């Protein structure tokens, strides 16, 4: 769009004023050559009220400048020129509508602008000396960053009672600002990148107690390695415990957008209409299995239907001998447990860290009854 | 009322003593013209015990003043005059019975009062010099705020062993107070305005993981925009997960007070007695639907009765053609699913971010059986 | 007992050594008159190993003293005399087996002892001057508390390269200790008195959102006043949500100890055996009702039996007229709903913030069937 | 393995460069005798790219050294020699793949290396003086640790405008680093050893409220002593509330590995196949009972089967007289409640803090029906 360029340009204009207006307060030698750059900035700043898509904007937009330094408006009553900086609140509020920027750019940039302003103010109540403005500005900012950040050298100290009063309030405000921002950043880096901080402690607690006990090396592996698979394939995250709070039509939408891998590639899941993909993809619950891991033994009960998405798993006999075959992508098994109401003849292991989807049984038999075509689709692969 | 004026006036009196009594300790030149303002303050402070609707009040109310400085009661035994400031505990406790004031006014104001008192105390053990009291007070407060806030210039340093002992304990206590208050405020601004801090992180976690995955732009919208609707219409808040802990008669009262919009404007909900509004307004569960969002397809099961409060939704045929009509405020639909025990003929979308109330079915059929009049009221709109 | 006196006396002995041994290192003028007080302390410290009801105790108990300063054991090899202070670990561990003391006395006392020790150490590598030991000790502790607490005056600075090396490590260690303890206390006062901090925020969140909405003044009261009743009678606390984690025999024991008020004062609950008081006092669930609050209307269903412990409640007719009677302490009602299987004729309000116990119905009818005597006890008051 | 030695040697090489390269920048007198030790380090650093099991490694591996100081490559363009230290990111990332090291060695070691580097840099923009390099290095590091750790002596101050500019940015960066690391460590020690910190507060809350009430001394004991048994035998930990998040095959594996004590030592649990130990060891729920604690009275209902692992419990009559016998390790009781469908004749107490396993009943009767052999194994001990 084009309006973001307008926001960044008005931001630049407000920074221009925040750097220049205190300098013009201290140095009346300015504002004489800058009048074109001042009138353009003033017209830009006054041409912003009606763009809604208001007190600070109205207070800053009144043309108090071009008069403060022209009519020369003596110093005790010229301190009302600072009301032009109240656009800081508006721009900080709008900076959210554009932890990297909430408490980072709104804090260190504010600290720098405030430091510049207060160094210029501390420059103002000094006796008129004979030194270059640049080196005096560096010295003033040096003293300012010394007392604002709580260092305390003391090579520059107040001498007049009015400067001693000013240094009381600047000491208080600066050590408040320093402590505030530093404590905020310290409490925020303990929240920054909250995925590695929360998840790694999730691993720490479990690991800690299982290593308080003693566990075999071939079970020490696959524990830290299941956390590694959940750290690399899933990046420290289970899914369902975080997706309850998202609404029911929103679990429908997010789940049909995300679980696009399992559906419309196996002949069961392609061409299966639409009331499935809303009804069952929320019930589509994934699990992860490691290498050489058993699920069923010979003839157990409650053997739900196993939908393999990717990965190859061998099927063998009840014993280790007489290799049957390989089952791989694009197919499924596990179905003649409930449709045939019969005990089972199957043995399963896994080659590697395989992903397999495990859905419940009562909803399965509830929904297959409402659909002759796809229960028949199950049925030919059941019978042949 | 009038008693709050009495609390603020006694607060002013205690501040008056906290500022003045150390000054009279250091400067015996006072207390001579202030005797009217001292007797009125003393009578006001002693006329507060019986107003219950007690150790600090009794200890402060004893007339030790008007004698400490009259009989002149030499300095080592005059330090018991400080027992009059123990009303600080009482006023700080009562300040709750009147995070903007719990750890803000009880901390910075306490810091300022303590700073004044300890600067006056540090003034006390100085050699008698020849300087104005005002500039010496500013210098003493300057050194105090220098060492209390941990800056460390060093232009003013102790010289006598007794002053070196006093500066040990004031250094310890001041750096304790500084660290305490600054760490408290730093940990409190991470709790201050806890709605934007908690909710924005609620958005952050979800957004973070859904953007760790990749989601379509027309589904990137309505996610952040559902959070925007929950941030502007609801201000970052779901309702039921926070209202369990409120008691059952209190969910009755709060819910009948709050959900006054849905009831007594549709002819179902007006004139419907009272045992409804207690029985069902807790079961009145709201949901939000975005533009162009489906709910039902053609003839599904379990189509509960839809109560639309505000907003207009179109009804069309099973296909996109042959526009039926507009359904809008003041009415309802969704009813012939359970009363007629029949499949459905309806298609629904939404124009915008519409609010719709979704209540359960088993309680509905439980309560409609106990009420002939209002099930009949449902029935004419069902039949005609 | 007597052994706690022994622990406090050995604690005093360890403090005696921690204060005195560095002084004897710096000042060899000591240890000459203190030999009785040294031999008694040594015999007390060596007579502590066998009292189990061990490395630091054994390392401290070896008689290296009485030889370090007698044979004079030149200074570079005399630094092993500090191994006697390792009883600090043992006493800090035992201080739990005796937030007011876990991170308070183990931190500020440790800071003070460490400060004393390191000030004496900084005294050790100084050129031999001619000043009183007291004022030099105050000056050394002054510099120490200046650099340990990060103040930085600079009136005392290192001059020799070895003192510059020592001040590097003491600066590092002292600013580590200062930051550690101050951040710990700042994070602990945000946990200190965790009942007012957790509960008041519990009130804050609810109050905040109900005042984000608008609620009537006669419902603004009884909300904050129900929190006041839960803050004064219960002190910010519900009961059952915290007593699940306590085990089942332990809910039996704690509940029969605590709920001694409701039982054995009404004729139902006295003389009722024992298998009740274990079976039902966990199911004894309390609720609180405010003034003038309705529960039932005329003839509703599911009117469980109401056990009033204390407080008087009026019973009136279905309308406001024809006052029936007062029901008060020592009795109960609510019973002919389930035993007679009949609709109800009752109206109830409450005079004030009354406490009433509400138990479930299925367990009630399960247990009354196993007990003829007490269901009969219910029965006469039901029938007469 | 051998590759960890390679990582520690390359770590030593990177530390060698981080200490030496700034010194060679400041002191061109080096690099002349070190050429063998420089060529070996360079060949080691360039022989690390292909060992995957990449921008910093490639940028550091380019042979910019051996030319920077040979061709003498004048000072303003020689600052690109610092790009060799970017292996810090790689080694800090790999330090996790090898709270004692996450935010401890990555922070204090980084602080020390940064301090050395910035002290050498501050040495660089000094006028050429005539002092030994060692004492000047100590003085520079002294000033650096003074301003980096926010102490502020002031014996060494900048004089040139360029040094004043450098001290502005080093003051800012150093007080940022100091505050960051110290606040991080302060917030981490409140998380460090999170077992004693979390559990002791678990004890604190309960103890606090039960001591807000008043509880008998023989019930004050066994409360703190049940927490002591859970603190010494279990180390502040219940089991099931933390093992839900571990997956179902993983509760199978972890539970069969951990609960190896109860199984295969009583004749019930040995030789019982395998589908038990997966089916019931997750349902194997442990409880702890203290001395002299009742469970059943005479003839109650729902007396599940009691599996005693270790400890001896007496059985007596319904009254205190006529001692029956001792029941001890290797056996079980509690079985004729459900198999015989009969009321009970038993009384039980406990000698000490005994561990007993309590499993549910519906799964027990569900699984015993599928197993004739082991229900018969139950049956002979039931009948004889
Ligand atoms: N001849 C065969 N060789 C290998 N696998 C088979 C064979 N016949 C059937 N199967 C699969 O083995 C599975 C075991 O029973 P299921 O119900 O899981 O579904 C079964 C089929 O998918
Ligand atoms: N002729 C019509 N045109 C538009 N809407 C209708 C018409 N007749 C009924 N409806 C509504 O359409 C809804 C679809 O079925 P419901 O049970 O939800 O309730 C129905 C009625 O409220
Ligand atoms: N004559 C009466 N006057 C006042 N209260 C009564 C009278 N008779 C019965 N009650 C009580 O009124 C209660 C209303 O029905 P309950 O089942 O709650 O138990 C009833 C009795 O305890
Ligand atoms: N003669 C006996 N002396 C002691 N204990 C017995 C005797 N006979 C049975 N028991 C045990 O007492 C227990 C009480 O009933 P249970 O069903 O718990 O299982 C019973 C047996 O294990």
């Amino acid at each position: 769009t084009y309006t973001l360029v307008w926001k960044v340009w008005i931001l630049a204009v407000t920074l221009y004023y925040a750097i220049r207006i205190p300098l013009t307060l201290v140095f009346p030698s300015l504002f004489s050559p800058l009048l074109p750059l001042d009138i353009l900035a003033s017209l830009a700043l006054i041409a912003d009220i009606p763009l809604d898509l208001r007190l600070p904007d109205l207070l800053a937009a009144l043309p108090l400048d071009l008069l403060v330094f022209a009519l020369h408006l003596p110093s005790p009553l010229s301190l009302l020129s600072l009301v032009r900086l109240l656009k800081l609140i508006s721009v900080q509020a709008s900076a959210t509508r554009i932890p990297a920027l909430l408490r980072l750019l709104s804090l260190v940039g504010f600290i720098l602008l405030a430091a510049h302003g207060i160094a210029c103010g501390w420059m103002s109540l000094q006796p008129p000396s004979e030194n270059p403005a640049g080196t005096r500005y560096l010295s003033a900012f040096y003293w300012t960053i010394t007392t604002l950040t709580t260092i305390g050298y003391g090579d520059i100290t107040p001498s007049t009672p009015t400067q001693t009063v000013y240094t009381i309030v600047i000491e208080l405000l600066g050590a408040a600002m320093y402590g505030l921002v530093i404590g905020n950043i310290a409490s925020l880096v303990s929240k920054l990148d909250a995925a590695k901080l929360l998840h790694r402690e999730r691993v720490e607690r479990v690991t800690a107690f299982l290593s308080y006990k003693r566990i075999s090396p071939e079970l020490q592996r696959r524990i830290i390695e299941y956390f590694d698979y959940l750290w690399e394939t899933r990046r420290g995250y289970e899914e369902r415990e975080v997706l309850k709070e998202l609404p029911h039509p929103l679990r429908l939408a997010v789940a049909m957008e995300i679980h696009g891998d399992v559906i419309e590639k196996v002949p069961l899941f392609k061409g299966a209409g639409e009331e499935f993909i809303r009804d069952i993809i929320l019930h589509l619950e994934p699990v992860i299995y490691g290498p050489g891991e058993y699920i069923i033994r010979a003839g157990e009960m409650g053997s739900d239907v196993y939908f393999i998405n990717r990965g190859s798993v061998e099927v063998l006999s009840a014993d280790e001998k007489t290799r049957y075959a390989i089952l791989s992508e694009g197919q499924f098994f596990g179905e003649m447990a409930l449709i045939l109401r019969a005990p089972r003849t199957a043995t399963v292991r896994a080659r590697a860290f395989c992903d397999l989807y495990r859905l419940d049984k009562e909803t399965f038999d509830r929904i297959l009854s409402r659909y002759p075509e796809i229960a028949a689709q199950i049925q030919e692969l059941a019978v042949r």
